[PDB]
């Protein structure tokens, strides 16, 4: 048990709604992560004070969303700044290859250096869909 709120940010076209489309304008579902049992809402200011964890959405064929990550992430930081919060810059459409601007590297580089976790999907092919919202639910639960 326990209810973990999930948001998903990130500019128009990255693929917010459907990241959103493979979890379920807000999804509620019961979940089970390592063994144990939780219902995980996923919503695609108000929301800054509510969520658990922060699932920063860029593509990866689109580097204009790339660059604008790092002050999206401090907006964030800023809206609560004594709280640790979980975050997780998502690269998504990795699946088209051939219009890739955004490699794996410069994405886990971007992560390190500003305390994220990364991964890379496909939501159009439920690629690392899965884990991504797992992955969510791991760094919420160290936070309890
Ligand atoms: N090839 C590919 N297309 C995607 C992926 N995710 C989303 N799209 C497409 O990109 C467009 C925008 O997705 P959408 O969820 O509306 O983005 P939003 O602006 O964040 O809500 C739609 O045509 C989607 O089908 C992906 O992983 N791969
Ligand atoms: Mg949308």
């Amino acid at each position: 048990d326990g209810v973990f709120k999930v948001m998903l940010l990130g500019e128009s076209g990255v693929g917010k709604s459907t990241l959103a489309g493979t979890f379920g304008d807000t999804y509620e579902r019961r979940i089970m992560v390592d063994k144990e049992e939780v219902t995980l809402i996923v919503y695609d200011d108000h929301c800054l004070q509510t969520g658990d964890a922060f699932l920063i959405v860029f593509s990866v064929t689109d580097r204009r969303s790339f660059s604008k990550v790092p002050e999206t992430l401090l907006r964030l930081r800023a809206g609560r700044p004594h709280h640790d919060l979980p975050v997780i810059l998502v690269g998504n459409k990795s699946d088209l290859a051939r219009s890739r601007e955004v490699s794996l590297e410069e994405g886990r580089h971007l992560a390190g250096t500003l305390s994220c976790k990364h991964i890379e999907t496909s939501a159009a092919l439920h690629h690392n869909t899965r884990e991504l919202f797992e992955g969510a639910v791991r760094q919420i639960r160290l936070r309890r």
